[PDB]
């Protein structure tokens, strides 16, 4: 059937009902949104029965209603159906109770031993599947699995003994046979089960007391070792040494010809003097076209993987990959191949490069095939950077933190600087050891915001902004006056310090509201301890309130159908018991509740300052917009890159599904409306309102507004008009339970200009302004809602407003919400002696001059409202009605702070006037901020008194060096730029070059277009990251989580890396990094002298950033390039390098010397040389069958003696390989196994051949084992 | 373009160019995940994405199933979000219901105009009679639902 | 009875259950003895019918081994 949407879901007598868009009841088979479903006659949906519809017998589930197989037992026997309804033929179907059956060729289940597809299975006689249990089928018995049904061995117990039975249902005589768990046995010729060590066909397995046969497991045994296979069990002596590589000498008539011709820069290609593995060096000679050697020229550069491997592995993938692309005959190379032949074989693939490349006249093709290979290999791509997804790690697949390494990596050493996660909370790293910790990394290259260098950088930066007008185009009314302190638990707090003492000794913000007012400035602070902090530190920048926040989501603003009651608004707890009667305040809670209690609210106890919001362009949107892409198989993933076009076909189903007439949101927001009514009417907030609820987030700018804008619009207006004095709130509710008659309706209203109460009837400044003030606001979260015929709703207006008219701005209904513009096209409805507004179930309005009307309490659904929403205001008020607060110009606080929440701060809102999701401009003439300047006019008429404009930075776009991009980058959204001085100037060839939201002068016009309009502009700031640095630097690197924190399991620390950590030096970021520091410095000197908390140390102007580089970043997101993509000898384990010709290292081939390589045993014991000719001391060596090895600071394998423990005490270069491992006689190192000390104690070691200490472990089979402190095993 | 299970009984989906599959996938109508190794879970919680899912011990299908924690049981369905007011199975068979908390409800219980028995495990009880409102009641054998 | 004879064309092919009403199932009934009588004539014979009859018996679970509980266990093994 074709699908239809946009019709409810309703329950009646017990069963669901679904009526159409149209409005009809639906009867009959129905396809409604993807799901298949039936309604008899009367309309009722059928659930867990089967119905016939055309040629098709349908079942439909017995939770959902949806059609699915089933068996149904038609007539006398059973016939399986599928979830269209077509009798199934030659198919597994299982019922409702999950049982099986199987259908034949004509439909008939069949019954007894079967063989289907290779699989024996059993069929009781109703012709259900046996499953995980046995079952006598003839003369023999047989046991069938779990899951599938099929035959398997499997042992039970008969008598006391156990007993095994194999597939074909016979008992095991004289031969090994399994269970299901998967553990092994052996039964001898009497059927029992045999025990302890033994030996059957020459060969001899190891049986543990319960029986199990025991693979990779070490012990004494015989009163000498003996280690079983991991194969199959079987006892070997591990006498004979396993490599199969004897030393031999590599240098060949070759080797002075493929030599380096020099030892440094010249002849190789490199980063910062270490080589790569997918450098080019320059060989002494080049054998042209496979013919002639002949002298090499500066321009013949020849791949190092032509002529030198790190070991034998890649050596044998290299030859296996270059055969497969017609270099030579095409082989199967292993590490086990002998050197001498990958050798010979890597040659004769040397002269088939040569004739490729005569015949192409090109070496391109070879560069294309090198960098392929590379990526193959795990130590050279993302499989040994150990990519997570977890905390913060989700954005890019995880984090490295650079080292200070002044021995290897000296250029990057940050000077004992890079303090991480110093956020506001940790500022003096107290919580380093704690999740208190701050998580530093967030994104792309993390500048190291803890060094007073950087530091002074910043300010550079922060006032290049605050005078972005003044130094660009001398037009002093083109700058910022603000800022938005961008990720502020992911930087140092310092930066808070820094920011706010430049703005107190520029704009004296300190001395007066009027002053800080005039500089309105927000934080980015998502740490619920961040507000204390905030006031604590003088509210330099206002933090927001994610506690209103928040309890829109769980109230409002998420979920169609279980909500947080409205009561929660309140918090109550703030009171002693609760006692809205008393209201003794709560002096010493558990750190809870809601910032601002609006309960009571005089303006008599102080409260911290802030901004509040509903949305925002980084909360419930970027969730949202992808997940509607997912949905419609747009994209895959939400770290997946999507196309504009791509974004823009999703945008429509966001857009379809956001003005869905039924009501139902499935990615967008519930009762956004409800939320601004509150939002805006708030005492002791700036409230903050989000573009993309006001106009649609994609397409253009100011393209279409959204269906709430009207009401947006007009809450905004009269919050001008109307909104000031003081606050109450209240609901019908008293906790989560409601009551009879409770309808959890809220109730919030404000008094005017100097009511501060209730019951307060006059000003004490004998003011009249109050008495046309004031508002009424009236909300419910259940759009279900229906009222007893007894009850009563109550707005307390007050006993300033006794017996006044009020009409209302905003009323809810069943199709939408009526706006009234003015108070003639309103309802109007007269206030009490006490100054109350009574509801009724139902009302009976009259306007002051048009009419009566008739108006429901209803609980209402649909795209503007799942809930009730109603908004009164008193009739009488004036034209240019103004209820604002002027900011003071007296220093009316010694206290310190900078804001205060008062009724001036309450006057300002800020409009975050940008969505991330917007399309790139079509014409200049469209770009953002060209239409700003068009429509600065609105925005003063909506109450705006600041602009909060997007990140102007030039975006960093699809450029990506390594890693995943994100989509702050492909969006071009600003928030990842590469270039921070760079807001849209133009090409240095003359040409515009536009960011997305225009060029510099439209920046420029369009903030002097809001300063002609007396609105303030917002600059973001964003110390925090910088995208898509050109210039690669090595760094010293380990793998670490959000919080800078090593992984638990890794091996990536302290590293050699190839970052791209180094900015052009030749971008505008060059131009005027430092350059007004010393200006600054001469003018206010304290700056400069006065210390920071996280450092003890001021900031430092001494020295200039012009150019980015590792030495001022804690790190990166991983670039997918490898653990060992800089090239290191396995051997020594030092790193190669040619930067200076004293402390050269390089393979000995390259220097025409010989390198020998391979296993050599001496009178002492045994030695190995790497395939670059050195000599391996202290450290761990794999062999060519995949065998591990130490080898002892003295160069000697350690291998275990007769009678001596086996199990030795490792203290390496390499650190994280320390630990306890186990050597057998032979050398190999023992791994995901038991082994038995001398003293018959066994212990377990790991995939990398570690001892495990204090923890439980699992098998394949299930068996379970412990291990204590000291390693044993209690099991 | 096929299953190939290895000798430890591990499973691998190898695509059109002969390269495993990795991470959520949806092969023959069946939602699956395999991991950073290339081979797929069986009988296993894999916190893939935003939220946990398990993996058929046989199939790797995913299902609804409960786990535990802390005292108390919670359900999660096949798209891998946990279930608030509605029924939601376990992989041995047996089906639950869980409120807007996610705790699993037991004894009597009328919900959407209809009244299921939950025994003492908070399994639904299909075909089952019994006295419950001191009145008769027979749960039906389709989906539990008490007729009289 | 009725589905299995008119597979074999001797009326509207259908789908009876036991819940289907007796009057119609009677009636239904009729409308395949009147079919019977007219393959009777056509054919002057009843050994298509006895055949018929026979194999439509066995179909049925109360005239089949199905209701004898066949069972290989012991001496059942050689003939059930
Ligand atoms: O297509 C369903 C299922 O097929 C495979 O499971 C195999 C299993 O891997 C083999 O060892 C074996 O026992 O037969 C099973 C059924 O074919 C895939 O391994 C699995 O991922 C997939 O879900
Ligand atoms: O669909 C795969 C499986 O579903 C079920 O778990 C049935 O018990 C089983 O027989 C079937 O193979
Ligand atoms: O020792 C007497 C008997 O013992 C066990 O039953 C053996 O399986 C059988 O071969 C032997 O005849
Ligand atoms: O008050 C703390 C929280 O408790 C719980 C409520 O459901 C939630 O909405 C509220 O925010
Ligand atoms: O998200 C806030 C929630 O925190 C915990 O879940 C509380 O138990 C709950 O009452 C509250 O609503
Ligand atoms: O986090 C905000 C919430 O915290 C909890 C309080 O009980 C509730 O009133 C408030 O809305
Ligand atoms: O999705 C197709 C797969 O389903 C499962 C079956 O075990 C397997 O044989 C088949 O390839
Ligand atoms: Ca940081």
């Amino acid at each position: 059937s074709d699908p239809i949407t946009g019709g409810h879901y309703e329950n009646h007598n017990g069963y669901f009902v679904y009526i159409d868009a149209s409005g009809k009841q639906v009867t009959g088979l129905q396809n409604i949104d993807g799901n298949l479903q039936y309604f008899d006659d009367n309309g009722y949906q059928v659930k867990g029965s089967f119905r016939d519809v055309n040629g098709k017998h349908i079942y439909f589930d017995s939770v959902t209603g949806k059609a699915s197989s089933n068996v149904d037992i038609v007539n006398g026997k059973a016939q399986g159906y599928d979830a269209q309804g077509n009798q199934l033929k030659k198919s597994y179907v299982a019922d409702s109770s999950g049982q099986t059956y199987y259908f034949d060729g004509n439909g008939q289940p069949l019954i007894g031993l079967q063989t289907i597809d290779g699989n024996l299975q059993y069929f009781n006689q109703q012709g259900v599947q046996i499953k995980g249990g046995f079952q006598d089928v003839n003369n023999k018995r047989i046991y069938f699995a779990p899951n599938t049904g099929n035959a398997v061995a499997n042992t039970e117990i008969i008598n006391g003994k156990l007993q095994g039975r194999d597939a074909n249902g016979n008992q095991v005589k004289n031969a090994f046979s399994k269970d299901v768990a998967g553990n092994t046995f052996y039964f001898d010729a009497n059927g029992v089960m045999l025990t302890g060590l033994q030996t059957i066909s020459g060969k001899t397995y190891y049986l543990d007391e319960q029986g199990h046969l025991r693979k990779n497991y070490a012990g004494t045994f015989n009163n000498q070792f003996m280690y079983f296979d991991a194969d199959t069990g079987a006892g070997k002596t591990a006498i004979e040494y396993q490599f199969d590589q004897g030393l031999v000498s590599q240098s060949n008539e070759n080797t002075p010809h493929n030599a380096a011709k020099s030892y440094d820069k010249s002849s190789f290609e490199n980063v910062d003097g270490y080589l790569t593995a997918d450098t080019w060096y320059r060989p002494t000679d080049i054998l042209k076209n496979g013919d002639t050697w002949t002298a090499s020229t500066e321009t013949d550069m020849r791949p190092l993987l032509m002529t030198w491997w790190p070991d034998k592995q890649t050596q044998a993938n290299y030859l296996n990959f270059m055969s497969s692309k017609g270099l030579g005959i095409t082989t199967t190379y292993t590490a086990a191949t002998s050197q001498k032949t990958l050798n010979d074989a890597a040659f004769v693939i040397q002269t088939a490069i040569e004739q490729q490349i005569s015949l192409k006249k090109s070496t391109e093709w070879l560069r294309d095939a090198i960098d392929s290979f590379v990526k193959t290999q795990a130590n050279w791509n993302k499989q040994t950077e150990d990519e997570a997804f977890d905390g913060l790690q989700w954005l890019q697949g995880g984090f490295l933190a650079y080292q200070d390494d002044s021995h290897r990596t000296p250029n990057t050493d940050s000077g004992n600087n890079r303090k991480l996660g110093r956020q506001p909370i940790n500022i003096d790293g107290s919580k380093d050891t704690t999740d208190g910790k701050g998580s530093e990394f967030l994104l792309a290259n993390d500048i190291d915001n803890s060094n007073p260098i950087v530091q002074a950088e910043q300010l550079n930066w922060l006032h290049y902004l605050m005078n972005f007008g003044s130094i660009t185009g001398n037009n002093d009314n083109a700058n910022f006056d603000g800022i938005r302190v961008d990720a502020v638990d992911n930087v140092d707090a310092d930066l808070l310090k820094i920011a706010g003492d430049y703005f107190k000794a520029l704009y004296g913000t300190d001395k007066s509201d009027a002053n800080a007012n005039k500089h309105l400035s927000i934080l980015e602070d998502w740490n619920g301890k961040d507000p204390q902090y905030v006031n604590q530190q003088g509210n330099a920048q206002l933090t927001m309130d994610y506690t209103v926040t928040s309890q829109f989501g769980n109230s409002l603003t998420h979920g169609a159908n279980n909500r947080s009651n409205m009561w929660y608004f309140l918090d109550t707890g703030y009171y002693l018991n609760g006692d809205l009667n008393k209201k003794i305040v709560d002096k010493n809670r558990p750190n809870s509740g809601t910032l601002v209690n609006r309960i009571a609210n005089s303006g008599d106890t102080k409260v911290i300052p802030n901004y509040s919001f509903v949305r925002a362009h980084d909360y419930d949107a970027q969730d949202p917009i992808r997940k509607a892409m997912i949905d419609h198989g747009i994209i895959k993933n939400m770290q997946d890159t999507f196309t504009f076009d791509q974004l823009a076909q999703g945008m429509e189903f966001y857009y379809k599904d956001q003005e869905n007439p039924s009501g139902f949101k499935k990615y967008n927001d519930y009762n956004l409306p409800s939320a601004y009514a509150m939002l805006l009417t708030n005492k002791d907030t700036v409230p903050r309102v989000y573009y993309g609820d006001m106009y649609l987030e994609g397409g253009q700018y100011m393209e279409k507004g959204t269906i709430y804008n009207p009401v947006i619009s007009a809450l905004l207006k009269a919050r001008i008009k109307y909104v000031s004095g003081g606050q109450t709130m209240a609901t019908d509710s008293s906790g989560k339970d409601l009551k009879d008659g409770e309808t959890d309706l809220l109730t919030s209203v404000r008094f005017g200009k100097g009511i501060m109460t209730s019951d307060q009837t006059t000003t004490q400044d004998n003011s009249q302004d109050y008495k046309n003030q004031g508002i009424g606001v009236i909300v419910g979260n259940n759009p279900d809602l229906k009222l007893n015929n007894d009850k009563t709703i109550t707005l307390h207006m007050g006993k300033a407003h006794k017996n006044q008219l009020y009409r209302a701005l905003v009323l809810s209904n069943d199709s939408g919400i009526d706006v009234y513009d003015s108070d003639d096209k309103a309802p109007t409805l007269r206030t009490n002696d006490n100054g109350d507004l009574i509801f009724h179930k139902t009302n009976t309005f009259v306007k002051q001059d048009g009419t009566i009307i008739n108006y429901e309490m209803k609980g209402s659904l649909n795209a503007l409202i799942s809930g009730y929403l109603g908004v009164w205001v008193p009739v009488g008020a004036s034209d240019s009605q103004d209820a604002r607060t002027v900011a003071t110009e007296s220093s009316s606080s010694n206290d310190g702070s900078v804001f205060h929440s008062n009724a001036a701060l309450d006057s300002n809102v800020i409009y975050e006037g940008f969505s991330n999701f917007q399309a790139m401009p079509t014409s200049p003439e469209q770009s953002t901020n060209v239409v700003i300047a068009t429509k600065a006019n609105l925005f003063k008429e909506l109450g705006i008194t600041s602009f909060e404009l997007a990140p102007q930075y030039r975006s960093s776009g699809d450029t990506n060096y390594g890693g995943m991009s994100f989509l702050d980058s492909f969006l071009n959204n600003g928030y990842a730029f590469t270039d921070r001085y760079d807001l849209g100037f133009n090409k240095a060839d003359g040409n515009p070059n536009p960011t997305k939201y225009g060029t510099d002068q439209d920046l420029r016009n369009a903030i002097e277009a809001l300063h002609k309009n007396g609105m303030q502009a917002i600059a973001d700031w964003v110390p925090d990251q910088i995208y898509a640095l050109p210039g690669k630097e090595v760094v010293t690197a380990t793998r670490v989580d959000e919080r800078g924190n090593q992984l638990k399991d890794t091996d990536f620390v302290n590293l050699l890396y190839v970052a791209n950590t180094k900015s052009s030096g030749v971008d505008y970021q060059a131009k005027y990094g430092g350059e007004f520091l010393d200006k600054l410095r001469e003018e206010y000197p304290s700056l400069f002298k006065q210390n920071q908390v996280s450092t003890g140390q001021p900031i430092d102007a001494s020295t200039k950033i012009k150019q980015w580089s590792a030495k001022y970043m804690n790190g990166t997101n991983i670039l997918h390039r490898g653990a060992y993509y800089v090239l290191k000898d396995w051997a020594t384990n030092q790193y190669f390098n040619i930067a200076k010709t004293n402390e050269v290292f390089l393979p000995l081939q390259l220097q025409n010397k010989d390198a020998q390589t391979g296993f050599i045993s001496d009178a002492s014991g045994v030695k190995y040389y790497s395939i670059s000719g050195y000599q391996a001391k202290d450290t761990f060596i794999e062999d060519g069958n995949g065998n591990w090895y130490y080898f002892d600071k003295d160069g000697y394998m350690v291998r275990s003696q007769q009678g001596e423990n086996p199990i030795r005490t490792v203290e390496t270069s390499v650190n994280t390989r320390n630990g306890n491992y186990y050597f057998m006689p032979n050398g190999v190192e023992l791994r995901k196994g038991f082994g038995t000390d001398n003293s018959g104690n066994v212990y377990y070691f790991d995939d990398q051949g570690k001892m495990v200490r204090d923890k439980y472990i699992n098998d394949d089979a299930n068996n379970f084992y412990h291990l204590n402190v000291d390693g044993t095993m209690s099991r």
